């Protein structure tokens, strides 16, 4: 059983004054709230029990939007991160929620998309020992956790936001962990950036020979919605796919239905109040159409 | 003395689930909140005393964002519209705020842009009798209030969302009124579709020969953020201009400064807390650069 | 086994007027490189090195100027003219001598495919040695396309070209793999009510013989076509977003050639040289010393 | 009478490999060939007699697209620039075309748009002395000719592509000249950059107190299609305006009709060949719709 965490707080300075009114994670990516994207990622990984961590001010907003998850066949819980003191804090704030389980963390502003993403997630969720992370070729690796490989394609080092990156492979905001993660996190000291770093967690596993770094190929899209510009680009990306296909990306209701976490009667009840816009009409259609 | 009103309420059924967490009027248009755009419109019209009308739930959000307006040389007040029962309710809700003064109303999701907009506004503002409104050629006039002209260019008829529009000219969401508006609004009954219509207010002035209809030329951009797609397009539009020019659209701080409503010292105090991001850096730069 | 490829890159481009009064739709850019690069890349990724480019009489020399005989990219490119855009199936009549007694593949010039493991999706189809293979893709407006209907078991049961009342939301994309039966099939075709020699009629002949494989191309793949002004803009934006995020380029023939070992490192450095004053040349250079997984 | 020149040559290296296929000025901007835009600019300035200069290979292609211009009420002529040796060569190549007339040069890859652009053009075009150029605030002045002003608003220096710009005002790719330009261009020698510079022509006028630098306000769009990114952005801009308005930008047939250079019957005849598409349909619509 893997438990899931969505880390959806974080500093808002950058996006002010746009996000003076709204935390980044509540802004729409095209036609739905940003949080639906990472939420769908956990769902596609087969995870139904999820802890959403956000700021004292946004946590109540998330609860209002998403409730307890029961309408979607999920178990959502919530916790507050008082200060954005680092990704790895997720595992301290989430210690009691995780228990003795395996886990997965996804970042609030990370959007993934592509063919057979469900299988890629399935493959990582099924390795019960160590940790799995994903490496993606990017233009500006200095902005991210960076992973270096040897001549044989094997991962050999990690560095957080290196001044002189050793590769162009970023470690994306999606992480699968075994039961070792909490104690690793508990032992960390803040980096010089003043954060409790997920890269330090991932390095702990790498130093024990227990970090699986899978390449997320260039056929996938991995987008960061963290700037005004990237938020725009991501909206256009989603729009182009949805308008071409007549299918929506990261509709939790659809995913719950396809996974059999809710039945047709439940989906029909979710479509009603949204019946007057394209979203509800979309849900209704999924009841009478086979989609492969 | 002309007072301003921003009508910033409205139903969110359309934009759900994106606007399930945030109403249309608080969503960013690229890099700043939507309400900054119509606010800037009033400011460019020389209006400093402005009433913001929103939903019960949104008024405190607007208040948090904007305060009393004193930081920007403005006098901002707030009122609530309990149900989106028509644009003309603005004059009932704002009857006391208006007093015996002239007024202007702008719609919360309307974004205007172009060369000599400030002169177009000033001219309408200087007309102390009757009403003034603006007509703009559009592709789908059936979505809007539509104004018909005779062979000599005189406005002859108005119709709200006509099934068979008489022209391709939409009446935009920006209206200037004399003291007659409140009593005209007070005598209106709701339309078949159940709204107290701005088009009916406008028709009352037309039928007395006191409605001025100015053509807003194709050189201007008049956009609305009413839909997912149009918000995306409005974001791209603003981004292209800002990134080309190194100037921002609808920064209230800048407009206030340029209009002499706040001095250099006040502008510097506004920029400090935003100094870590591009918006604060922008305000500071405005103190040392002459922009024509 | 060798399969031979065909790009159908003709037509009038009427929907794109007046932009296509200047150039063939297939020479217009999609973001940073000519549209034709994209379908060409698709054939290359299917392991196909010998490719006939069919175009209008006026545009044929323009493609010859851009691409040449293909030898610098390790390919064998040839050209033939379609006098009038009288149907996709005409590709097999125009290309009959080119095809000879070989397996073939046709890709449409304004079709742009992208996604994870597309390379393997192409290789599975290209490596078959019998029947026809085509791809079904869920779309919003199936009435604009060849449409495939399935029974409750997932089996293809009918094909209709541009149906006013589509039987499903699955379009048959502009990518087709054929065995040696196709030329004789095409030869017996008559113009449809639309006035064309239809690929859909070709595909129905295979279906009738139980020899049509319809593979679903899932929603994780992007299949776009640049037929409208709007569509072409959106395709450019899509490529741009990917390229700017990744530091990698989509459908660079020089890269794909180098990766398939059809050209060597020295060959690539040579291609990069004349292009080095721009970002595209710089990227080719970077590929010589960067391992990309 | 002023005569016009469109410099539509150059290598277009920044656009490789797209411009291996085609001259940059033959590539579409959204819906019509790039060259329509600068052509429309000249036409909007009242100019009917225009010389189009391009490369040896492309000049014939422009002749094929546009012909002798008689069908649009113009007199279009062509000349080859053997090598892209500087904007000022347009005055040498075009020496005989110009004769003893006033002239104007517009760059092939520059796109202007905005309210009262026609009046802005008319003012400059109708002057009968000196040189007129336009200054536009930009984010990256180092890429352009840069004009500096004194405290009084008076232009005091010009630099081409300065590493350390003295201002954020670029001199755009539109230039109006009296009879002095040809002899000025004749005396120029190639710059450090290896080019016969328009900026050198402009400084010759500035030295004699005969350069009018007019500010093109932030209300106007001035874009150029020189990078892949900027060509994309220009296309989206045009698209947004065209789809909102149901009007098209830079349609030569329209402009010619509005200026009375062609009549209705002439216009019907031009739409006929284009009727099966949205562009022909638009021309037809112009015959029976009054557009203010
Ligand atoms: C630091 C911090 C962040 N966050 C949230 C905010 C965002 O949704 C998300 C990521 O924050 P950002 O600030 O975009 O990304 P950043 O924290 O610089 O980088 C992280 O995210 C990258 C992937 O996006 C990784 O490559 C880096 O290794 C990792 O450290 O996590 C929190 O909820 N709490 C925090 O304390
Ligand atoms: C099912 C579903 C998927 N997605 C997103 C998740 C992924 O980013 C992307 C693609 O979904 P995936 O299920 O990973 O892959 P997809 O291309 O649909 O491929 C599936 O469908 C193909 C066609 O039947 C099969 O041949 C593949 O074996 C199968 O994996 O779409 C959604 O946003 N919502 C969904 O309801
Ligand atoms: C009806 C109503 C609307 N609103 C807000 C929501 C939006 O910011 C703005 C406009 O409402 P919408 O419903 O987008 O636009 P719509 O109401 O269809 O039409 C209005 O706005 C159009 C232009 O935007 C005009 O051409 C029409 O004449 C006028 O009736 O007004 C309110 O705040 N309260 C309301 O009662
Ligand atoms: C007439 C015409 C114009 N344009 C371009 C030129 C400009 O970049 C932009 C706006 O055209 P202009 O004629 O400069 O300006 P516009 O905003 O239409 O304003 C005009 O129309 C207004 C409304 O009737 C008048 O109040 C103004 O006096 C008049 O100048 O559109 C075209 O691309 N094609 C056209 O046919
Ligand atoms: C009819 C015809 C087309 N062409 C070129 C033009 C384009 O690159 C490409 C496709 O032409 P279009 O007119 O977009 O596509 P269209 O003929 O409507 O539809 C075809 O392509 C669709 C996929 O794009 C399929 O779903 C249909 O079954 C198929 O008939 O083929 C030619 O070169 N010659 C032709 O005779
Ligand atoms: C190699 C290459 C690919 N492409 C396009 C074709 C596809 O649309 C898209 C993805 O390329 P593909 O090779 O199909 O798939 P990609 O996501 O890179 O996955 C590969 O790379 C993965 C990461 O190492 C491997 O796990 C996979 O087994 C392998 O198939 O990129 C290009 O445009 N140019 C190229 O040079
Ligand atoms: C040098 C040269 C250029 N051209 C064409 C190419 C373009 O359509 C147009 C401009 O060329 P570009 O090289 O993009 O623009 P660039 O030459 O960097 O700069 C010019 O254009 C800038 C405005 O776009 C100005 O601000 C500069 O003062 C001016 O020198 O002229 C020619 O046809 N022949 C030429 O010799
Ligand atoms: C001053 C200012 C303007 N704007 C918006 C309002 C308009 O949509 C657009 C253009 O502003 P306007 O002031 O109406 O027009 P603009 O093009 O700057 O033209 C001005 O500046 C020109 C150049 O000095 C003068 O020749 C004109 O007479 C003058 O009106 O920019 C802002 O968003 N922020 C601002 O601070």
């Amino acid at each position: 059983k893997r438990k899931g965490i969505i880390l959806a707080g974080g500093s808002g300075t950058r996006l002010h004054p746009a996000t003076l009114a709204i935390s980044k994670q509540l802004l729409p990516v095209y036609d739905k709230p940003m949080i639906y994207y990472p939420l769908s990622t956990l769902m596609l990984a087969g995870i139904r029990e999820i802890l959403i961590i956000s700021t004292p001010q946004d946590t109540p907003r998330f609860q209002q939007l998403l409730g307890d998850g029961s309408n979607w066949g999920l178990d959502l819980q919530y916790a507050v991160q008082p200060s954005p003191d680092g990704l790895a804090q997720a595992f301290l704030i989430g210690e009691s929620f995780i228990g003795n389980d395996l886990s997965a963390l996804v970042l609030g502003d990370n959007l993934y998309y592509g063919h057979d993403f469900h299988e890629l997630l399935g493959s990582a969720s099924q390795r019960q020992t160590g940790a799995s992370v994903f490496a993606y070729h990017v233009l500006d690796p200095e902005r991210y956790g960076v992973v270096e490989f040897d001549q044989g394609g094997k991962a050999i080092s990690l560095e957080e936001k290196p001044l002189e990156p050793k590769s162009n492979y970023a470690v994306t905001g999606l992480y699968f962990y075994d039961q070792q993660v909490v104690d690793i996190a508990r032992d960390l000291k803040p980096s010089p950036r003043g954060e409790l770093e997920i890269t330090d967690v991932n390095r702990a596993y790498l130093e024990r020979g227990q970090l699986s770094v899978e390449i997320m190929g260039r056929g996938y899209a991995w987008l960061d919605t963290g700037t005004h510009d990237s938020l725009l680009e991501a909206g256009q990306f989603i729009a182009t796919l949805e308008n071409r296909q007549g299918l929506k990306v990261a509709c939790p209701e659809e995913i719950a239905y396809r996974q059999k976490w809710i039945d047709a009667a439940q989906l029909e009840k979710l479509a009603a109040p949204l019946a007057k816009n394209g979203y509800g009409q979309y849900l209704k259609r999924l009841l009478t159409e086979t989609v492969y």
